[PDB]
DNA sequence: AAAAAAAAAAGGCGCCTATAAAAGGGGTTTCAATGTATCTATAACCAGGCATAAGTACTAAAGGGGGTGGGG
């Protein structure tokens, strides 16, 4: 019949099609990793007839700010169109160069929900006024979901803003991860966009991508490189520096 | 009994009241509205005392990752 997926924990279940990913063994199915589900572009540009019961989307509102980029900020925004994850992957640029932009521009293209992680809630907040642009953070088109407040929305710069996460009952997104598909979560969030990617490398905050459907991903950083060399898994998860000056 | 001083009283003198009508000047004495220093009720002033709200630093906590040294 026609093709068919479904999220179950941070996982893809897969129907009807061998091709698309991987088989399971122990059970007669297919099954992937929440953040491989991107293969479904495979039938998006094609316009593959599928059914999508795994992502659960927030609805969102196509978004048209207006945002100008200098020639710099368009060249890693249009490396990162590529794949949106292998292309997109993470941009690396010194602090002045305005990889918000880029990220605001990825929102904006991409207009879908989306998830930013950040270390910090300042960084949040400010994250969160930046996103204003697509309607006001006093607009319910911004959201932030940590412990504080959980607030689960659409698409912005990235509508919802959430913090890597932390050890405790209630945390960031890491610990979130199967409830909502963000950078960090599972099902709610088709961007991911992590704001100083090189965090994400943490045992724990991988999970965040892994355990995520969200087909597109964005890492910004002005270091990659970890003297763990612990980056390297940020190439499956997240991609790899499609872009660096 | 007498002389003496002190007292009340008389008679006389002068001026007052009410009557009258009608030509120019200067006097003192009392009373009018319009103002200083001091008073009143008001309005407004400081400094000092107590209660509520905003900001502080403080201690306070738990959660973890990474690197170096020692032992097998």
């Amino acid at each position: 019949s026609a093709v068919i997926g479904g999220d179950n924990e941070r996982e893809e279940e897969d129907d009807d099609i061998d091709a698309v990913h991987s088989f399971e063994i122990a059970n007669e199915s297919v099954e992937v990793v929440k953040k491989r589900c991107q293969e479904i572009d495979y039938p998006v540009l094609e316009e593959y007839d599928f059914r999508n019961d795994h992502r659960n989307p927030d609805l969102d509102i196509d978004l048209k700010p207006s945002t100008q980029i200098r020639p710099y900020q368009e060249k890693s925004l249009s490396k990162m169109f590529g794949n949106g994850r292998a292309r997109s992957g993470i941009i690396v640029l010194p602090c002045g160069a305005g990889k918000t932009l880029v990220g605001i521009t990825a929102a904006c293209t991409i207009k879908k929900s989306v998830i930013v992680l950040c270390t910090s809630s300042v960084s949040v907040m400010q994250w969160r006024q930046q996103f204003l642009q697509w309607c006001t953070l006093q607009p319910e088109n911004c959201a932030v979901f940590t412990s504080d407040n959980k607030e689960m929305f659409q698409t912005e710069s990235g509508l919802v803003v959430s913090t890597y996460s932390m050890v405790a009952n209630t945390r960031n997104r890491s610990h979130d991860s199967q409830k909502v598909m963000d950078f960090l979560t599972g099902r709610e969030w088709g961007f991911i966009i992590l704001d100083e990617v090189h965090v994400v490398p943490a045992a724990m905050f991988r999970r965040v991508v892994s355990t995520i459907a969200a087909h597109a991903k964005l890492g910004l950083t002005a270091t990659l490189v970890r003297e763990d060399d612990k980056i390297g898994d940020l190439n499956f998860l997240i991609g790899p520096k499609l872009y660096e000056a």
